[PDB]
C-alpha cells in the first residue's frame, strides 16, 4: 500500500479543529461543526511527489475513558497543536498538549507544528512573535493558518508530514 501518514489535530474548542481538517479534506469552510464530534478524515495526496495517503483524527477534547486519549497519541505520527490567533488561553494550552503528547509517547521526538488558526481576522490577541517564540524554543514549525480562505492549510498538513519524514529517516 501506498504510505500512510496518521496525522492528530488538537487544540481548544473553538479554534478551528474541523473548519481546518474539512478545508484540507473537502475543499470548503464549514461555518459551523458540532464541538463535540470527534472523527478521523482520509484523503490521498500527492506531497513532493510522493502519492501518500493522509489519515487525520480530528479530536475534540475528552473521551468517554482517558485510555483513548492516550491511544490515539500514541498511535499518531505527527501532531498539528492549534491556537487561536484571537484566543489567549488556547495559545496557553499549547503548552499542555506538548507536554501530554511526548509524556504518553515517551518521547523527545514527535513530529509537530504549532498552528495559528483564524489569521483572516484582524482581531488578534497572540502576535507571530509571541508564537515564533514558542515554536523556536520547541524547534517545530509555526504556520499560521486560515481556513477560512484556505491560506496556509496545506502548508500545515504537508509540513506535518515533512516533519515526520525527518523523524523516520533517523
Ligand atoms: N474567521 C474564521 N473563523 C474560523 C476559522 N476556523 C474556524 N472558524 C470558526 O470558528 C468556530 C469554531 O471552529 P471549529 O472548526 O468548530 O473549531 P474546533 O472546535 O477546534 O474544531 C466556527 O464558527 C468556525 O466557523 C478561520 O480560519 N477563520
Ligand atoms: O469515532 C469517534 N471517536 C474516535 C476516538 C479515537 C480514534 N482513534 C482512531 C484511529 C485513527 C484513525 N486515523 C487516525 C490518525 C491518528 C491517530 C489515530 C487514528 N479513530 C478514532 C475515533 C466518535 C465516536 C462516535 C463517532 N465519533
Ligand atoms: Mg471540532
Amino acid at each position: 500500500g501506498m504510505t500512510e501518514y496518521k496525522l492528530v489535530v488538537v487544540g481548544a474548542v473553538g479554534v478551528g479543529k474541523s473548519a481546518l481538517t474539512i478545508q484540507l479534506i473537502q475543499n470548503h469552510f464549514v461555518d459551523e461543526y458540532d464541538p463535540t464530534i470527534e472523527d478521523s478524515y482520509r484523503k490521498q495526496v500527492v506531497i513532493d511527489g510522493e502519492t501518500c495517503l493522509l489519515d487525520i483524527l480530528d479530536t475534540a477534547g475528552q473521551e468517554e475513558y482517558s485510555a483513548m486519549r492516550d491511544q490515539y497519541m500514541r498511535t499518531g505520527e505527527g501532531f498539528l497543536c492549534v491556537f487561536a490567533i484571537n484566543n489567549t488561553k488556547s495559545f496557553e494550552d499549547i503548552h499542555h498538549y506538548r507536554e501530554q503528547i511526548k509524556r504518553v509517547k515517551d518521547s523527545e521526538d514527535v513530529p509537530m507544528v504549532l498552528v495559528g488558526n483564524k489569521s483572516d481576522l484582524p482581531s488578534r490577541t497572540v502576535d507571530t512573535k509571541q508564537a515564533q517564540d514558542l515554536a523556536r524554543s520547541y524547534g517545530i514549525p509555526f504556520i499560521e493558518t486560515s481556513a477560512k480562505t484556505r491560506q496556509g492549510v496545506d502548508d500545515a498538513f504537508y509540513t506535518l508530514v515533512r516533519e515526520i519524514r525527518k523523524h523516520k529517516e533517523k
